[PDB]
């Protein structure tokens, strides 16, 4: 009997617009906490580089291998009901990746494993490794938690965006298209925002090593936080979009309006069949790729580039792409779909207006690539030390005295403006530590440096991480990397829109899987590799002293990088040009077969 306004008022085609993105943003909330949740789980709970990016993979096939079976399945059946579902699996997989970090606490802490690491002895409370049981049965708990993710993830980002196709007019669609895609991007931000202020080090970063056994428990805890409430209103959100009708009344309005004036394995070939038929769509999903292929390789390139050229800690340098690839991002989608929405762009608009669009961004990368010439202040990768020892002498007896370990080492400055590695490489046999910033004492294994220097409860020492004096070609690099992220987001809105115009509408369910098979298999599959084997062609002074097989470079090439990741974009970017010039003769040549005044 719930025969109340707010119930007709929540049918309306933004009511399915204001639970979708509803649904969409706790869905981009829940994915950029777990990129970083399972990095830093694999580098916490004592895994390899191997099997993170398998944990990373299970989501990607979990959305391929139902990208085309809900999509057949949209089509036959209700699209409401099977969104909240999947929604509903949402809640089920976000909690259930936080049942771990509670349960599993016991994983690695520093002596928290009594049986075998003794209180007083410091070798034994870092070996006897019982954190890789109870490791891997984890590890089956985030398989399935990124396996559940994809799986359910997926059908809301295609049934959603259908509804919105089949029932919203075409000249507000990307007015949708766009806060849908933001509305992933606003998560993409708080995912890693919200999220690290807990998992960043509280107010103690400074104290003695019970703060690696104390930060423990706040990640794990963290999370375990995190995830109980944001599963929880993936099931509340699921629930509204159930009691949501059936027989929308918004679009049995329009339907009408619209009115007047099997998918059987063979229908599904012919469906299959049109599409490589018909060169337009050919070219559509493949200057996606390119999309794709130069996006994502930047959001996890550049703070890596970041963290070798401009010398930016990994943590933040991390934070630097991730607070501010958003801002171009999310008004390149809002500047960018108005602009065909507001003039209700045609086929032929569009495509001139997704060339100039995408050759300006180019010459823009190319811009960055001709700032990447300009010389940079250099610390360490001075050819063996001074004379003294040569690379990897890095193991001398400051090295043992302190135990310094060749996996966590960072680059530390003395006052001759060289930079030193390993602080405590640097002989430095005392540490006093302030408030707001860490320093090193005593520092043996320095040369003569020491100019001035300077401090005043104490006399003379070096201080902590890298020394800068030339990092302000940094507003220079931003300035051009944001604007060509808003060319790229601007070029996303195009290519969507015009897959809807040549494909009739009880189709277009089946439209958004046929483009988004591509997405996770033929792109983000083997794309990992190619980054890989040239991620290590500019690593390759790899750590062969300890770390044994490729698991922490040191020499991450800054010349080599530069003009490879640069350059495969700039190959990468062009395909988009030669698929586009393709696409536009070949469109115009089919719209005249269809004109033919
Ligand atoms: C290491 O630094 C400390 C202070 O930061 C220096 O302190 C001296 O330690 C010796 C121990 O042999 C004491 O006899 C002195 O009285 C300490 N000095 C003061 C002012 O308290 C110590 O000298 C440094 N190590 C070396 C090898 O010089």
């Amino acid at each position: 009997p719930i025969v109340l306004p707010f119930v007709q008022r929540f049918n309306n085609i933004d009511g399915f617009m204001t639970l979708y993105v509803a649904a969409v943003l706790i869905h981009g909330a829940l994915f950029a906490v777990v990129d970083m949740t399972l990095n830093i789980y694999q580098v916490q709970f004592s895994l390899t580089r191997t099997e993170w990016y398998l944990m990373d993979f299970s989501d990607y096939i979990a959305s391929f291998v139902v990208a085309i079976i809900i999509a057949h399945f949209g089509s036959k059946g209700n699209r409401t009901r099977w969104i909240a579902a999947s929604c509903i699996l949402m809640g089920l997989e976000s909690m259930l990746f936080a049942f771990p970090f509670f349960t599993y606490e016991i994983i690695i802490p520093g002596r928290q494993s009594i049986e075998l690491c003794m209180e007083e002895n410091e070798k034994r409370n870092i070996i006897c490794g019982n954190s890789v049981p109870n490791r891997s049965k984890c590890i089956y708990f985030h398989i399935g938690g990124q396996c559940i993710h994809g799986i359910a993830g997926m059908p809301i980002y295609i049934l959603g965006i259908t509804f919105i196709f089949d029932h919203i007019p075409t000249s507000s669609c990307g007015f949708y298209l766009a806060i849908g895609h933001s509305a992933y991007l606003i998560g993409y931000l708080l995912g890693m925002v919200g999220g690290l202020q807990n998992f960043q080090p509280p107010p103690k970063e400074k104290t003695v090593e019970i703060e690696p056994a104390k930060v423990y428990q706040l990640l794990q805890s963290g999370w375990w936080k995190t995830f109980l409430i944001i599963a929880a209103i993936s099931f509340c959100v699921s629930f509204m979009m159930v009691c949501f009708p059936t027989s929308l009344p918004g679009a049995h309005k329009l339907r009408l309006a619209k009115r007047k004036e099997q998918p059987h394995l063979k229908g599904f070939l012919h469906n299959i069949w049109h599409i490589l038929k018909n060169p337009l769509m050919l070219t559509q999903a493949i200057c996606k790729v390119s999309e794709y292929l130069t996006f994502n390789t930047s959001l996890y390139f550049l703070p890596h580039h970041l963290q070798t050229q401009f010398l930016i800690t990994p943590g933040i340098a991390s934070l630097l792409t991730g607070a501010f690839v958003l801002p171009g991002g999310i008004i390149g989608h809002f500047l960018g779909g108005l602009i065909v929405d507001r003039l209700e762009m045609t086929n032929k608009n569009k495509l001139k207006f997704t060339l100039v669009t995408t050759v300006v961004s180019v010459g823009l990368f190319l811009l960055i690539f001709f700032v990447e010439c300009q010389t940079t202040t250099f610390a360490g990768i001075n050819e063996d030390y001074d004379g003294y020892g040569q690379l990897g002498n890095l193991t001398a007896d400051c090295n043992e005295y302190c135990d310094c370990t060749t996996s966590l080492y960072t680059s530390i400055c003395g006052r001759d403006e060289k930079e030193y590695f390993s602080p405590c490489f640097a002989g430095c046999k005392a540490t006093k530590v302030s408030q707001t910033e860490k320093t090193y004492y005593n520092c043996s294994c320095i040369k003569e440096g020491l100019a001035a220097s300077d401090d005043e409860g104490q006399f003379i020492d070096a201080i902590a991480g890298t020394c800068d004096s030339d990092c302000l070609k940094l507003p220079l690099f931003f300035a051009f990397y944001f604007s060509a992220t808003v060319f790229s987001n601007m070029c996303s809105i195009p290519v969507i829109s015009i897959i809807l115009q040549s494909v009739p509408a009880n189709f277009t369910s089946l439209s958004l899987g046929v483009t988004y098979a591509i997405v996770k298999f033929v792109a983000s599959v083997p794309a990992p590799l190619l980054f890989r084997l040239s991620s290590a062609i500019a690593c390759i002074y790899w750590d062969n002293n300890r770390c044994g097989g490729k698991e922490r470079c040191w020499i991450y090439n800054k010349n080599i990088l530069v003009y490879e990741f640069m350059g495969i974009w700039m190959s990468s970017q062009l395909i988009i040009v030669l698929l586009n010039i393709y696409a536009i003769q070949i469109h115009d040549v089919v719209v005249h077969g269809e004109i033919t005044e």
